[PDB]
């Protein structure tokens, strides 16, 4: 019985040293919360940087029976994934809506009840720096690490693994781009003023007006960031299969010397020289000189006529 007063005795001095520390990690749970939900995302990465730092550090933290100090542990976990999901929404659901025929981008959003205004280049300037400093996916970062619940853990690394590969990559849209230029039946088209990128079902005046539209909406349609990335990407491309195109469709493009095809073809070619400029890329260049030069001279309409001829002579 003294004993037990004794143990009494023990666990009253310790409590105003348990409730202090509780205090705290509520305090800092708080700071997590409230940025979230005044969408201060860059600022709520800090603020989780902070709690998971003191947590690491309580040593008493670890000693709590298990289902308290887990739940815990698990009630961070989710705004671990709270803060990634609602940075994957405002991404890949308001900057971005690709669907399975559509691309849309918009450099600017209002997100919420509130109507909070962001921008895609500084967004995406601290997500890069947060959660893909390296260039890739940091695989050993705290953020992942730290998180002790597999499914949200999973889901975590899910959410920014596509926004790597899709996002930032650009993969999908890059691969939509390359499995529906010069495909004959595969129409695109540009609406400008929505900024959207359509694909659809359906000659030589089809294939390159829908390619022109790829070419307006990396031109005109998409942040530097982007551009640059597609431009890297598809650019070499671009170059093989414009001029395959137009030769291999010389007899209806340059058979006449002021043929209507000639307007689009060459306008298309002044872009692709100003899609070069304007990405700054290296792996590809478009001085545009070879179609011009086509477009221009008739003779070099009867050597392609004469060069053809002579493969299977």
């Amino acid at each position: 019985d003294s004993s037990d007063l004794l143990q009494r005795e023990a666990i009253l001095a310790n409590e105003l040293n348990i409730l202090d520390n509780l205090k705290t990690f509520l305090n800092l749970i708080k700071e997590v919360k409230t940025n979230l939900n005044i969408l201060e995302l860059e600022n709520c990465y800090y603020s989780l940087q902070s709690l998971r730092k003191k947590m690491r550090n309580n040593a008493a933290y670890l000693k709590q029976s298990f289902n308290f100090q887990q739940s815990i542990s698990t009630y961070v976990d989710t705004l671990h994934l709270e803060l990634v999901s609602t940075l994957y929404k405002i991404l890949t659901n308001g900057f971005w809506k690709i669907t399975e025929n559509s691309i849309q981008f918009t450099p600017t959003v209002e997100w919420g009840k509130d109507k909070v205004h962001i921008e895609y280049d500084t967004f995406m300037d601290f997500v890069a720096q947060q959660y893909f400093p390296k260039g890739s996916l940091d695989n050993q970062a705290w953020f992942i690490l730290d998180m002790t619940s597999a499914d949200s853990q999973e889901q975590v690394r899910a959410k920014l693994n596509t926004i790597m590969k899709e996002y930032m990559n650009l993969s999908r849209i890059v691969s939509m781009i390359k499995n529906s230029i010069f495909i004959s039946g595969k129409e695109i088209s540009y609406e400008n003023e929505k900024n959207i990128l359509v694909f659809s079902k359906s000659c030589v005046s089809t294939v390159l007006t829908s390619f022109e539209a790829v070419c307006d909406f990396m031109l005109d349609g998409l942040a530097f960031r982007d551009r640059k990335t597609l431009s890297y990407e598809l650019g070499p491309l671009f170059n093989t299969e414009f001029t395959k195109f137009v030769k291999n469709n010389a007899s209806i493009i340059l058979e006449s010397l002021d043929s209507p095809l000639k307007n689009l073809v060459s306008v298309i070619n002044n872009k692709l020289t100003r899609l070069v400029a304007k990405s700054e890329v290296t792996n590809w260049t478009h001085s545009g000189k070879e179609i011009q030069d086509l477009l221009m001279n008739k003779q070099l309409y009867y050597n392609l006529l004469l060069d053809k001829v002579l493969e299977s002579h």
